[PDB]
């Protein structure tokens, strides 16, 4: 036996959540074989970690704990993506060295293991960790990877964590240009490439994203996230220019019937991220988080937990949103996390094991 008794399809129908506790239930959520497609590596954190490093470097003497988690952090959320991009860039005051780097990974990875998740791509941006101390992106990609490495060997590869490279805008020294051909440079350790940041129209990088596409890296844009936008122009590039095999959130997709023809027409999943949606106000609230709509409408999604450092959430939590405030249910669950295996840029090798043992 492992630590958590996965639950698997057949024993879906004896459980009753309706009877259970929030407690109870959250044991039933970590049960759940997660398969996460969207989580940023680098705001992947808990609370006691973070504190950590800024004790650490002494980066915050006059402040306490808590305070230090207000000044930093997004968990009470804010009006936009904007304002959490800028937040974001507070936060890089912890990427002072390699050794901070590599921790910060191999506690990322521990947590989702202890979580129950089973299938995690995890993703992160050279340039944004690199910025703050100008530290060299071959030797944080080194810390990164040997992070990871130690602890899936630690686990017996109990959990199995592919990486994805994020080229990003809207930080100091950003580069997407120079972040796809970093990506390529280390295509054996990259499953996939994204664009994140300010949600931008990537129309005008087609020619970037065509030629990593091309070279066999798949492409996962954020797009259809931000509701400030006029449009959804970023949608249709992210689909008709980059031909993007998933949608980071995507969630704005439900406000076009042609958008939503067009995704299931493609095949292409959304990978949902409840409450960083709530809390960056991109939904009203979770009773009306467009998850539901494009379930029902036959879309592809899945469930993420985006950034737990910077929300002081975890994927769990997104499970608990999604079945309080709008009823779905552990049957919806499996078929969503399964979606994912099947959209999951790893390798099908593994990917056909964790299959084999949890679907
Ligand atoms: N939900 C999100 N939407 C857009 N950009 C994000 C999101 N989460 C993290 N990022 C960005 O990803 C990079 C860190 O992985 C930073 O550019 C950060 O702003
Ligand atoms: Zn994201």
């Amino acid at each position: 036996q492992e630590p958590i008794d996965f639950l698997k399809k057949e024993e879906l129908k004896n459980i009753d959540l309706s009877q259970m506790s929030k407690k109870e239930r959250y044991k039933i959520w970590k049960r759940i074989p997660k398969c996460e497609l969207h989580c940023h590596l680098d705001l992947c954190f808990s609370a006691d970690f973070f504190v950590s490093c800024i004790r650490k470097y002494n980066l915050q003497p006059n402040l306490s704990d808590e305070e230090v988690l207000d000044y930093y952090l997004f968990a009470k959320g804010g009006k936009s993506l904007g304002e959490f991009v800028e937040k974001a860039i507070k936060v890089a005051d912890i990427f002072h060295d390699y050794e901070v780097i590599e921790d910060l990974a191999k506690h990322a990875v521990f947590n989702k293991y202890k979580e129950g998740v089973v299938l995690m791509e995890f993703r992160y941006s050279p340039t944004f960790v690199a910025f703050k101390y100008n530290l060299d992106i071959e030797l944080i990609h080194q810390a990164i990877v040997k992070g990871i490495k130690e602890v899936v060997e630690l686990l017996d590869h109990k959990i199995h964590v592919a990486l994805m490279c994020i080229g990003d805008t809207g930080h100091e020294a950003a580069n997407i240009k120079a972040s796809a051909d970093f990506c390529l440079k280390h295509k054996a350790d990259f499953v996939g490439f994204d664009h994140g940041g300010h949600e931008v129209d990537l129309k005008e990088y087609k020619e970037i994203f065509d030629y990593v596409r091309e070279s066999g890296v798949p492409l996962s844009v954020h797009a259809g996230e931000d509701v400030t936008l006029p449009n959804l122009n970023t949608l249709y590039s992210a689909i008709q220019v980059l031909k993007v095999e998933r949608i980071g959130h995507g969630i704005r997709v439900a406000e076009s019937q042609e958008l939503i023809d067009m995704v299931k027409e493609k095949n292409i999943l959304l990978e949902v991220c409840p409450i960083s949606n709530v809390l960056l106000k991109n939904a009203k609230s979770m009773d009306t988080h467009p998850i539901r709509q494009l379930y029902d409408a036959g879309v592809k999604v899945s469930v993420n937990s985006d950034d737990p450092g910077m929300f002081l959430t975890n994927i769990n939590d997104d499970y608990e949103e999604l079945y309080t405030h709008l009823n779905f249910t552990l049957e919806d669950f499996m078929k969503m996390n399964e979606w994912a295996l099947e959209k999951s840029f790893m390798d099908s090798n593994i990917k056909d094991k964790i299959k084999n043992l949890y679907f």
